[PDB]
């Protein structure tokens, strides 16, 4: 029931050495969006992940891509920092959350149903592993921190997801 996850090596992540850990199991799950390009192919989504990684490391000086996981409109999940490591994404809920980023801009378009589905089964996977508390809370990125955002179709959707807060 876990979704197939494209590992770092499978999307060609470059070599990192970020080794700051979350205290498992994690209470919160935050949902983000790249506010960028979408992608419908595994190879084209893989490129996008690499582009984002490079932006974060070369552009912003992060020690790795900032999100724990990314989701493509191809329906796939891509590993970033993964289950055990701490994001740079959301402040200061980085310290106790998994960040899941949908690759796209969702102000006038909705993510693909398979992209939505992969995220949910990813969350369910983490719970079943005990990476995430069974009674987790779910937030959009605007919910958690003091950041303004425009009307967004992704964040409308996550309201109907279980455990939304």
């Amino acid at each position: 029931t876990c979704p197939r996850i494209v590992s770092k090596s499978e999307w060609g992540s470059r070599a990192t050495n970020y080794n700051v850990f979350l205290s498992l199991p994690v209470p919160k799950v935050v949902i983000h969006h790249s506010a960028g390009a979408t992608c419908s192919t595994q190879s084209s989504c893989s490129l996008q992940v690499r582009n984002i990684q490079n932006y974060h490391m070369d552009g912003r000086g992060y020690s790795d891509i900032g999100y724990n996981f990314l989701v493509g409109n191809d329906g796939n999940v891509y590993e970033g920092r993964g289950w055990d490591r701490r994001g740079a994404h959301a402040l200061n809920v980085n310290t106790e959350s998994i960040g899941i980023c949908f690759m796209g801009d969702f102000t006038s378009q909705k993510p693909t149903a398979s992209a939505i589905a992969a995220a949910k089964s990813l969350i369910s996977c983490g719970v079943s592993l005990g990476k995430i508390r069974s009674g987790y809370s779910l937030y959009g990125h605007r919910d958690v921190g003091s950041t303004a955002c425009p009307g967004n179709l992704l964040y409308d959707d996550i309201k109907s997801w279980g455990r939304y807060v």
